C-alpha cells in the first residue's frame, strides 16, 4: 500500500507531515509515501530524507498530467492527500487550484480517496459539484477555516479547550520532566491522542456510563463516544446501549493502550438557534449606545481589517455559539469591534443568528474597548484580517487589553489571539521562557489557551488519514452541528417551523467547566482523587470529566491557568482547579 | 507568387499556419510564405524549417521600417498576413498594435491584399477609415470575437453546430479508424472541408434544390450554396436558376473531388429584430421575480467577471439570436447571470434587442442558476472575461450544473463551455479518455458541441486567403446578417419602420436541428439510408440536410450526441438520429 501527497509541498510541510505520519500509530511499515511537487527538485536536500525514511520518494511534474498521474500510480494509491497554502497570498485563488487537483485526481481515476485542505468555507461547498466525490465514502475535506473558528469558539464555553483538544490531535509521546513545575503536568496530559476501536463483546447492552467507568477503572482508557449503527454519538446518556460491535474514541497515551479495551425559533435543522434576518444597521451600536448597555457573560471578538481582505469566515465562529443546547437565556452575546465596511460584506451569512452586535471602530482604542465593557466579557477573541509580519496589531491589541484597569484589572481577561506566525508567540506573555526554536505546544501562552495558531491544525491531514471517524467527530464536537445539502446548495441558512422531531436535537451535550468551590462535587476537593471524582460525576448526572484546567501554581499570584489532559485515577486535586467536562441537557 | 505573414509569430503559431496551408489543397507549389517576425532570431529552431518546406524563409524587422517591408519585397507579394496575439494581455491595446502595420504597409503600397486578425468587433470598424483598405478588393479582416460568438450562437439552435462549421474549415485528411466506435463515424465527416467551384454548363437553368440533388446522387457533392450575380444566397428555394457561370459552395472531402461538379418592428436592415432601447434597470430581475417566471427554452448565457475585464462583445452572441428569420414567437430569450457592474459597460449594445434580461449573481450559486430553470434551457453558455490559469472558474461552474437534480437530471443539460486553453478540456467530461497532446478536434467534448476555444478559429486565416468567399459565406451564415457602414459609423444600431423591400429580406434560411421521431419523414428512420432522406427532405419543403446529430452509443445511457458531417447516401440511420438542417423560411 502506498499513498501521493501533492500540491504545497514544501520542506516545512513534508517535514511537519512526516512527523505526525509514523509515531505511537499501531503500524507504519504498510505504507510508502510518494510526494509529487512541481518545484525545483533540489535533489541534495530531498537526498538525506530518502536515507531516513526508506518510504519516502520524491518525483516532479503536475497532478494535471495524467502521465505524472500514471507514473506515480495513483490508481493503486490507498490515498492522495493535497495539502494546500495556509498562508496564501489570495485564499480564495488558492482553492481555485486546488479544486482543480481534485477535478483531476478524479478524472483520472475516480474511485480514489481524496484527503484535502480548504482555506475558505464557502469553497468548501464547490467539491460536491465534483461527480466523482464521495462524502460518504473515503474522500474528506479539511476546512481549515471552519475549524479554526470553531475551536476558538469552543473555548469561549470553556477556557483552554482549543489547545487541549489540539495536543489531543497531534501525535505526540510522553516526556516524563524530572522536576516540579507546571510543564510536568501539562506533557503528562499532551502524551494523548485520540484513538479508535470497537468495544469488547462483554460491554453489548450495557448503559454508555457503565461502560465508560468500567474503561476508565480497569483499563484507565478514557472513552468520549460511540458510533452508533452512520451517526456519532459524544458522550450519551444512560440510556444508550452497546449495539453488538460498536465502535468507541478513546484517549489514551498509545495507539496499543487502546487495544485493550477488546477483551420559527430554530434552523431547517433544529440544530441552531435561528432569528429573521436582520438589517445590519438595527445591529450597529454606536459608541454611547453600547457603553449604556453593561454587558457581560459576552464574546468580544474584534477583528481588525478593511474592505480588501480575506473574508476570516466569522460565520463558523458564532454558529458553535449558538447552537440549540444552550438556553436563549444561557447564549453568549457577540459583540464585533471592527470596521464596518469590511464587517457588512461578512454581515450577510450572520443576520439570522441572534444576540449580535457591531461597534464600529479599532481594538486599539480603549474608548471602543471600554464601551464594550471587557472586563465582564467570558472570551475576548483577537482575530488579523489577512506580510504576516503586519500580525503586528494582534500583538499590540493583546497587550493594550492586559494593561487597561477597569475598576478587576486588565491582566486578568479571558483573551484568545489568533497568531499567525507561532514564533510571534514568544510576545503576548512577558514572564514565559522564550525562544524561536522552541515548538508552539511547549510555549506558556499555548498551554493556557491564550493563543491559537492555524499551524497547530496541519497534523490533522494524517490523522484524518487514518481514521475517518476522527474528522467526523470533531467536526460535529466543534461546530455544533453536521445536513451539507442544505447548508450546501444556498450559503444562506434556511429557518423553519419546529417539528418534535427537531425539538428532539437539541438533547446534544455540550461543553462546559466547572468550579470545585461551588460545585455539588465539591467535598473531593481540597485533597481528593480525580479518579473518586470522575465517577461519581458520571454516573450522578452523566457528566464526563477528561480534564483539569489548573492554575500554574503548587505562594500564589497569578490567575493564568494550563490544560492537563485526562488525569489518572490518583490524582491530587485542589480547590483552585476547574473541570472540563461534557454535560447532557 | 509569395507572402508575406508578420505580427505575432510564434513557433506554435508559425507551426499551426504551415499545417492548414498545405494539405489536400489543389496546388500548394505556387506559393513561397516568408515571415517577418521582430523576435529574437533562434536561427536553429528556424533552420530546420526551412528544411522541410522549401518555401519558408525567415527575417526579422519590423512591418513598420520601409528598408524591412522593401527587403521582404511585400510590394510583389501577392497577399500580406498580419497574426494577432488571441491570448492577448489588453486586446484593444492588440488590435490598437495591428491596426497600424496595417496603416504602415498600406502606407508602403497601398494595392496589397491584407487578410488581419482583430480581437474586439468595435476595433475592427476603424479599419475602413483607412483610405487604401479595399472591402470589395481583397482586403479581409477576420474578427475572431464576433466568429467566436456567432459560432457558440449557431450552438443554440443546433446543438454542435459550433464543432461541424469549425471541422469543416480547417483542412483535415481521412483517417479510417478499424475498430468500431464513434470515433469511425466522426471523423469521417472530420475528413470534410469547404471548397468553392464553378458550376457546368449543363445546370444552367435548373432549379437549386434539383441541381443539389444531381450533385450529391451522381457525385457526392454536398452543395450548400451559391454565388449569384456579389451577393451569396445559403441554401435558396427552388425558384433560383443558375446564371450562365455559377460559382457554388460544396462540402467535400478533397479539393479534387471538387473540380468534378465540372462536367418600428426591426433594424434599419430589417436583418434583426429591434426593440426600443430600453433602460438597463428595466431588465434585471431579482432572484425572486426569477424563479417567479418558470422561463423554458431560453439561453442562460452566464459570464464570470468584474467591472475591469475585457469586453466579450456579448453584442455578436444575441444578434445572430435575433435575426429576422424567426418569429417573435420563436425567438428565444437570453438570461445573462453576472456581476451588474460588468454587464452595465457592455450592456449600452443590448438595450434594442428584445427579450433581454439580467439576473445579478455568480454562475456558480445554485440559487440564481434555479431560478433561470436552467433545466429547461436550450442553451447555457458559460464564458471566461479575461491568467488563463483563472479560467479554472469555467470548469467549476460546467461541473456544478451537471451535478444538480431538478426533480430531468443536471447531466441532461446543453451546455457550452468557451475555453482558453486546449488542455483543459480534459476536465469538463469525466467519462472520455484524456490527453495534453490529443488535438482539440478529437476530444469528446468539442466532438458533442460541449466545448469551444478560439484556438480552433487561427485556421480560417490561410483558409480565407484561399477563398475570400468563404470568409463572407461564415460570417453572413453565422451572425444572420451583414451594411458595414450603417454598423460602422455608429456603434449603436439604428431601426426603422418596415418597407416591403425590407419585409423582403426576413426571406433568408435558418439552421435548425429536427427528429427523426416526430418527422414528417420519420418512416425513413430505423433503418433507411440517409441518402433515401436527404433528397425527400430536399425536394418536398426545400430542407438541406448536411449531418446527423447522432447519440455516441450503437444497451444505451448516454445522452451526449456526436457530430456526422455530409453522411454519405448509402448510410444507416436509427430512430435517435437527429438532422443538421437548413430550413426555408
Ligand atoms: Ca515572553
Ligand atoms: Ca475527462
Amino acid at each position: 500500500k502506498h499513498i501521493v501527497v501533492c500540491g504545497h509541498i514544501t520542506l516545512e510541510s513534508v517535514s511537519n507531515f512526516l512527523k505526525d505520519f509514523l509515531h505511537k500509530d499501531r503500524d507504519d511499515v504498510n505504507v510508502e509515501i510518494v510526494f509529487l511537487h512541481n518545484i525545483s527538485p533540489n535533489l541534495e536536500l530531498e537526498a538525506l530524507f530518502k536515507r531516513h525514511f526508506t518510504q519516502v520518494e520524491f518525483y516532479q511534474g503536475s497532478v494535471l498530467n495524467p502521465h505524472d498521474l500514471a507514473r506515480v500510480k495513483i490508481e493503486s494509491a490507498d490515498a492522495c492527500l493535497i495539502l494546500a497554502n495556509k498562508y496564501c497570498a489570495d485564499p480564495d485563488a488558492e482553492d481555485a487550484s486546488n479544486i482543480m487537483r481534485v477535478i483531476s485526481i478524479k478524472n483520472y481515476h475516480p474511485k480514489i480517496r481524496i484527503i484535502t485542505q480548504m482555506l475558505q468555507y464557502h469553497n468548501k461547498a464547490h467539491l460536491l459539484n465534483i461527480p466523482s466525490w464521495n462524502w460518504k465514502e473515503g474522500d474528506d475535506a479539511i476546512c481549515l477555516a471552519e475549524l479554526k473558528a470553531g475551536f476558538i469558539a469552543q473555548s469561549c464555553l470553556a477556557q483552554g479547550l482549543s489547545t487541549m483538544l489540539a495536543n489531543l490531535f497531534s501525535m505526540r509521546s510522553y516526556i516524563k520532566i524530572e522536576e516540579d513545575t507546571w510543564q510536568k503536568y501539562y506533557l503528562e496530559g499532551v502524551a494523548n491522542e485520540m484513538y479508535t476501536e470497537y468495544l469488547s463483546s462483554a460491554f453489548v447492552g450495557l448503559s454508555f456510563p457503565t461502560v465508560c467507568e468500567l474503561c476508565y477503572v480497569k483499563l484507565k482508557l478514557l472513552l468520549i463516544a460511540i458510533e452508533y449503527k452512520k451517526r456519532i454519538l459524544i458522550n450519551p446518556g444512560n440510556h444508550v446501549k452497546m449495539q453488538e460491535g460498536t465502535l468507541g474514541f478513546f484517549i489514551a497515551s498509545d495507539a496499543k493502550e487502546v487495544k485493550r479495551a477488546f477483551f420559527k425559533r430554530y434552523d431547517s435543522t433544529g440544530m441552531f438557534h435561528w432569528c429573521p434576518s436582520k438589517e445590519i444597521e438595527k445591529v450597529i451600536l454606536t459608541r454611547s449606545e453600547a457603553s449604556m448597555t453593561v454587558l457581560s457573560g459576552h464574546v468580544v471578538v474584534c477583528i481588525f481589517g478593511d474592505v480588501t481582505s480575506a473574508l476570516v469566515g466569522l460565520r463558523n465562529l458564532v454558529m458553535p455559539l449558538r447552537a440549540s443546547n444552550f438556553h436563549y437565556h444561557e447564549l453568549k452575546p457577540i459583540v464585533f469591534v471592527g470596521s464596518l465596511d469590511y464587517l457588512r460584506r461578512e454581515w450577510e451569512t450572520l443576520h439570522n443568528f441572534p444576540k449580535v452586535f457591531i461597534l464600529p471602530g479599532t481594538p486599539l482604542s480603549r474608548a471602543d474597548l471600554r464601551a464594550v465593557n471587557i472586563n465582564l466579557c467570558d472570551m475576548c477573541v483577537i482575530l488579523s484580517a489577512n506580510a504576516s509580519l503586519q500580525d503586528k496589531e494582534c500583538i499590540l491589541a493583546s497587550l493594550n487589553i492586559k494593561s487597561m484597569q477597569f475598576d478587576t484589572t486588565g491582566s486578568n481577561i479571558p483573551i484568545i489571539t489568533e497568531l499567525v506566525n507561532d514564533s510571534n508567540v514568544q510576545f503576548l506573555d512577558q514572564d514565559d521562557d522564550d525562544d524561536p526554536d522552541t515548538e508552539l505546544y511547549l510555549t506558556q501562552p499555548f498551554a493556557c489557551g491564550t493563543a491559537f495558531a492555524v499551524s497547530v491544525l496541519d497534523s490533522l491531514m494524517s490523522a484524518t488519514y487514518f481514521n475517518d471517524n476522527i474528522l467526523t467527530l470533531i467536526r460535529t464536537l466543534v461546530t455544533g452541528g453536521a445536513l451539507e445539502a442544505l447548508l450546501a446548495e444556498e450559503n444562506a441558512l434556511r429557518g423553519g417551523y419546529s417539528t418534535p422531531q427537531t425539538l428532539a436535537n437539541r438533547d446534544r451535550c455540550r461543553v462546559a467547566q466547572l468550579a470545585l468551590y461551588d460545585g455539588p462535587f465539591a467535598d473531593l476537593g481540597d485533597g481528593g482523587c480525580y479518579g473518586d471524582l470522575f465517577c461519581k460525576a458520571l454516573k450522578t448526572y452523566n457528566m464526563l470529566c477528561f480534564g483539569i484546567y489548573r492554575l500554574r501554581d503548587a505562594p500564589s499570584q497569578c490567575t493564568k491557568r494550563y490544560v492537563i489532559t485526562n488525569p489518572p485515577y490518583e490524582f491530587e486535586m485542589v480547590p483552585t482547579d476547574l473541570i472540563f467536562c461534557l454535560m447532557q441537557f
